[PDB]
């Protein structure tokens, strides 16, 4: 049986080798959600500038 | 009967010889299930985070 | 000043018109993150298994 | 922005698509450990035989 | 005195254009600091492996 | 400074890159103190087969 | 630095070897000393063949 | 085995080499920070200059 | 049998020519475990550099 | 039955002559088992070199 | 003065400098003393083998 | 001072190679004495022979 | 056995000879360590000048 | 029996013959182990040259 010893290896390898598929398959997310935020400040800033609640309508 | 005694040397050699092949038979084994262990670590990783249990729902 | 009088509409334009693109703005977002679900199911499955915790050790 | 939408629908298919790839990425382990079973049975067979413990020596 | 007003503007300019230059002026900091913290983390999975403080030397 | 940001993303590729050459350099080790182990039974097999170890002389 | 780690074998060798050449080296002994017990018999026999002692010269 | 000893210096120098370059490798930092300094003076001194907080409105 | 008596001295010998083999085999081994206590020490140096404790966090 | 008498002589010499066989007979076993003890020593003074027993473990 | 501010930089160097001189010139000696150890134990195994003092002359 | 670190060793040398002279230089002394034990053996034989001490004289 | 009288005067010779040799071998020791003393002072002189101590800090 | 006796005179010749032998033998003897005394003084002088044995360590 010496020699052809080629299995038994593979799986260590199918473990291995796929740290490095699932390591950089994740760093991309990350920008994706937050490189937003802010857009949506501008239309906030006009319309919206009197925080000033004021008095109650009938009281 | 001198001479052509070739019978119970075979018995001892039948038994001594197997000493070789069985030896070198369990080697093999040793990183089967070990080489694996690192593969699954990087999944683990990302979607798990917080240990963090935090507080009870309801209470 | 008979005429020209093509400011006015403008505004009801800017205003009416903004209608337009905003509702159809949204509709891609949607399915963004909802997709998703049917991929981290085939993980779980196999690797896990036996939701019988079984007995605590030591006791 | 019409069309061009063609970015959304990856994640979709990195979620689905993975769904093929480790769905047949098991099925081959199932045989690995299993089979051997029937190897070991010939030589306990011969070198054994005796069940009866028999007297206890000194006693 | 009519026409030739153009000095009160540029007051109103250097305040109003200034604002475009400060604010692309510091999106570069961000990730300067934040992306190392990764690169050192091997050393340290290496070396070091035991938290196990162990027994007190000398009791 | 439109362009020419090429200072900044260095430091996240010194700490990133070193990443490879650390994760790399230490598997050498392993196999080497442990291999060992099976040279020295032999000479320990031989000389060395009796266990028992009497009775004690002057008694 | 890919390739050229032979060194690290050397020493799974050596201890891995070492093996056949004092394993074989053994056998030499066993008859050596055992053969001899046959040629001493002869000369005891035909000069010595009265055990009985008799009676004691003087009483 | 004569000659051909030219392993184990290699740890020897990897320990050792490596001190060369993690010797050089630092000194860069250092006046990346604190350069700096100088460049925020300029305008906190004209906008600001009158320490004097005065009196407290409504007192 | 005068003459031919070559055999007995083989065992002086094999005793005392593997004398020469084995003393000549373990000088090696010295520098290589040792020699590398250096190369850790400058990684070591610089993150490190604070011994003080400093106080306890939270009281 | 003058003269031929040459038959009692051989028993002084069978008893006479055997003297000289019997007496170079011996002389060869003296160094055939005292010589080797000089090989055995060296592999015992590498492995071995620490007589302090040392204190007893869990007491 | 701008330009030619070569001074400083060599107290700054001669310093450093010293670092590379000094670092490789105490590793000479380690085996000096040491390697000789060996040497001088052959002429006390030999005249010297009675450990054993003996009974006291006189006494 | 890079190279030309011969006098160090030769210490080491003068030490080490001392072991071989020294070493094959006992051995002969063995046989000087021993050997001549039995040539006075033959004197003794004859001359001698009556151990009786007999009875004594003038008693 | 006249003349050939050449064996007994070797060993006058080995004893009488080796005095030759080892009276020479030691005089080299002497200046190997004792000439270094002066190469020391030349730092200590410059760097230390100050011997006394001064006022104690903190008191 | 006048004439022809040449025995009785042998025995006063080996008796008195003997003597020539004998008395010349004796001679080589003497210096063999006398001379020896002088080669081992030259390695106790050098190693050696502190009769004063010192206080005793712990008291
Ligand atoms: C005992 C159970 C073990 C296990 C046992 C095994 C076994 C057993 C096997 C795998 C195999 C695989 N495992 Mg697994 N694996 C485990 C855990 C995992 C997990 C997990 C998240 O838990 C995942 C998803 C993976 C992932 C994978 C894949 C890498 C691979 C299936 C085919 C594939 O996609 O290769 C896609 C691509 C490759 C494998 C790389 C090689 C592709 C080459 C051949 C393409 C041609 C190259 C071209 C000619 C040259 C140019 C190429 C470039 C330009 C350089 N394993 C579990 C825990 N795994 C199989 C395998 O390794 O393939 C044989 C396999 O036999
Ligand atoms: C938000 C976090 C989401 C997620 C979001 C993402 C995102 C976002 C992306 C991925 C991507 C991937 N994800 Mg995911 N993914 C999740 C969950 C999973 C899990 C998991 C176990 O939980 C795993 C392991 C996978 C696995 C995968 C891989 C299929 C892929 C990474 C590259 C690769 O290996 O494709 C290897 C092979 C392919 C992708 C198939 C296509 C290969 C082609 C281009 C090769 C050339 C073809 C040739 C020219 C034509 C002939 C081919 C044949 C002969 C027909 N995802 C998590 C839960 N995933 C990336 C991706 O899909 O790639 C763009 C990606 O952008
Ligand atoms: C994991 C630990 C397991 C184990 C796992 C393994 C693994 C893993 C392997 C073996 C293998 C073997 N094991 Mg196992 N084995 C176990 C238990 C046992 C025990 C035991 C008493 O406990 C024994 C003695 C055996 C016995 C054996 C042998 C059958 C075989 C080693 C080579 C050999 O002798 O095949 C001699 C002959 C054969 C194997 C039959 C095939 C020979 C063919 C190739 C010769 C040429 C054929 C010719 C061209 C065509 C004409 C032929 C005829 C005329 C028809 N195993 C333990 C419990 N064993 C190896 C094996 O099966 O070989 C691949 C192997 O890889
Ligand atoms: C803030 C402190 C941070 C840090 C901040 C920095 C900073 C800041 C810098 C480095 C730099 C480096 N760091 Mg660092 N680094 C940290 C942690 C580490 C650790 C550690 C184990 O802790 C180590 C040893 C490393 C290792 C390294 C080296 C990769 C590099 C020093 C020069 C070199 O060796 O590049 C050798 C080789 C290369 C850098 C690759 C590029 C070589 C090219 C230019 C050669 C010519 C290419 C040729 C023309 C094209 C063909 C090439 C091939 C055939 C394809 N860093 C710490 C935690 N590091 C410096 C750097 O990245 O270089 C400028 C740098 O400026
Ligand atoms: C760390 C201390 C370890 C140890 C580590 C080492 C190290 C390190 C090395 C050795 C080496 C050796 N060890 Mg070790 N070894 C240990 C334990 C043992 C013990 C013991 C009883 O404890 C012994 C006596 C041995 C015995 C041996 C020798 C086999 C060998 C020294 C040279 C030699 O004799 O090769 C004699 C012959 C051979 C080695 C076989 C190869 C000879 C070839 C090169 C001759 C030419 C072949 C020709 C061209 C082709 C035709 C040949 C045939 C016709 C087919 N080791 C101790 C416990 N050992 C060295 C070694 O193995 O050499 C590389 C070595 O590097
Ligand atoms: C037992 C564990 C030990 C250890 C044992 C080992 C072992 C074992 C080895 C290393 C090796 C390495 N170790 Mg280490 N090492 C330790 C501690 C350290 C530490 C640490 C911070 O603790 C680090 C990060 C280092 C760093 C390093 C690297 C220098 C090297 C890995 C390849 C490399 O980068 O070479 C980059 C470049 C070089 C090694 C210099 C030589 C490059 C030449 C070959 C390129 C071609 C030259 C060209 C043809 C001529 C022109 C060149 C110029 C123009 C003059 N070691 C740990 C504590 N180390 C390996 C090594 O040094 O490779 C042999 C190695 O064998
Ligand atoms: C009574 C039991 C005794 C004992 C009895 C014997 C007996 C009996 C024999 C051995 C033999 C051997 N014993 Mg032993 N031996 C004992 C104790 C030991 C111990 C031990 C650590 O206690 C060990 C490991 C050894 C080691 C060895 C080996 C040296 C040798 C087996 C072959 C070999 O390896 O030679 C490898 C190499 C050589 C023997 C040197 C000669 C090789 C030549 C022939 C190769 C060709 C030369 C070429 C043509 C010319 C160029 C060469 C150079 C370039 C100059 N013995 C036990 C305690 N030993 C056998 C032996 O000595 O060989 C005949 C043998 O017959
Ligand atoms: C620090 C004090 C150390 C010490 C330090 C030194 C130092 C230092 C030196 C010596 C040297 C010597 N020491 Mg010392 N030595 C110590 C302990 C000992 C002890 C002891 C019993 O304790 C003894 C007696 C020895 C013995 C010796 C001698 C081997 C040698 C003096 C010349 C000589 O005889 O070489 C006789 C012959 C040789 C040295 C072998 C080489 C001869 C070659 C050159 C002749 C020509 C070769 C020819 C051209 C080629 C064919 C040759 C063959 C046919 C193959 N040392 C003490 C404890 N020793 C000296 C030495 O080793 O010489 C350089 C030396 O420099
Ligand atoms: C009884 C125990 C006695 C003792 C008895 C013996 C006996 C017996 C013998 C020795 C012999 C030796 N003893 Mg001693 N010896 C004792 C004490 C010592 C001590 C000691 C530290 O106590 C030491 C180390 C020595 C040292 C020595 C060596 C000089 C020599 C072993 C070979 C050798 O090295 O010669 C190396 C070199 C020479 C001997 C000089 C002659 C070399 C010539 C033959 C080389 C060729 C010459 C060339 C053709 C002409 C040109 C030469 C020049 C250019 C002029 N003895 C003990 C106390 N010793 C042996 C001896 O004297 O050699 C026969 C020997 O037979």
């Amino acid at each position: 049986m010496s020699g052809g010893g080629v299995f038994t290896d593979i799986l260590a390898a199918a473990g291995r080798i796929f740290e490095v598929m699932v390591e950089g398959h994740w760093e991309t997310v990350g920008m994706l959600f937050d490189s937003l935020g802010k857009g949506t400040m501008r239309i906030n800033r006009n319309a919206y500038g009197s925080m000033g609640g004021g008095s109650l309508r009938g009281s």
